[PDB]
């Protein structure tokens, strides 16, 4: 699993669950292109978004949808969604923890970078 | 002012001088027109990016290059910008400061939203 | 005023008005010695804590009541108190000002520590 | 494990290792009795603080030494320590996670609670 995120709920303290989200990849043309997409599970995890070979050298966002979850729970919240954009694997493979804390009205972000 | 931005420096402890970004408005097409400018002041303020009248209702996307900022320090950061991607509201008046607290690896962002 | 501090929700995007905190200074003795306190304002925001002739340096300790803040919006939290423990530092001018960004289950803190 | 401690570096986007803290817990006469204490793993992780059996009720504190990190890094921070302070087991048994997010000049905390 070179790239995971993580959500976390600061209202509740716990887990983020069933949060979706989308990773796009900068096209040559400096367009976004689909990369790939999932929703956090129970543990506020999501994991095998893609692999080693397809994670190549780029541009990376990922757009995580912030504000359907907080409107599930009857929250209006500020943001449309918590967007975290990183050039990855500048420097050969990495392993990319991207984690997301989340809160109404502000959310924080952290990256975990490990080399395999 | 409806709307401020400010940035502060997690490393230095200091208020995050220079850094520029750039406001977007998104368009009937889903796409980013640009919308206002700016470099934060001495104080890490950037005051007068739009009037009252401008500001309507919509998603708004601040981009600040987090990167130049710490490539100046001489620091390898992680994001390539911070976005914040919001919804202005119209119930009731509104005055909005966008805050960023950065650090290479993380940043931290809220709205403090008040009313004159 | 060489040190304020200010306080934020993350949960109504707002300043945090009529916090209280106390701040305490380490001791020889390795005990907490009652040095100031107050309220937030309606900005958020606790000023005339201390005058420059009486910051000396030393081990400060702002204790934050964010738990009775909390309880006052009716919204269960985790921690007892946001606690910011810190050494005052006479190498250059100093201004302090500690900022504290709340949720119920988490809370960040940062210092901006800048010269007139 | 019902007590569980991540440190993470914002800094250099990785695990903080080798950071040491101490869990104290409120007496009946208010003063910190030690309850545990240990040093975060190459995960940056700290496990196995306590037990079930032994995490009763109560006010507990954990201070952990920030200071000695950044310093070991060549970094002079501006807190002694992070200190996180909460009422425990207040409803029966819970599994508390306790992150802390780590720059020279901020920090962000947070916890994770769930239902075994
Ligand atoms: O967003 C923050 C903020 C963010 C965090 O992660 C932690 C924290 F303690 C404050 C902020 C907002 C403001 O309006 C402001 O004046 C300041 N300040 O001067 O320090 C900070
Ligand atoms: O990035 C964070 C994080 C963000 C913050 O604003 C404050 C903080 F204390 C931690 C994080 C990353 C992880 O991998 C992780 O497991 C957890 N966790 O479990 O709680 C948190």
């Amino acid at each position: 699993c070179p790239l995971m995120v993580k959500v976390l709920d600061a209202v509740r303290g716990s887990p983020a669950i069933n949060v979706a989200m989308h990773v796009f990849r900068k096209a040559a043309d400096d367009t976004w292109e689909p990369f790939a997409s999932g929703k956090t599970s129970e543990s506020g995890e999501l994991h095998g978004l893609t692999t080693e070979e397809e994670f190549v050298e780029g541009i990376y966002k990922v757009e995580i949808d912030t504000k359907s979850y907080w409107k599930a729970l009857g929250i209006s919240p500020f943001h449309e969604h918590a967007e975290v954009v990183f050039t990855a694997n500048d420097s050969g493979p990495r392993r990319y923890t991207i984690a997301a804390l989340l809160s109404p009205y502000s959310y924080s972000t952290t990256a975990v970078v490990t080399n395999p």
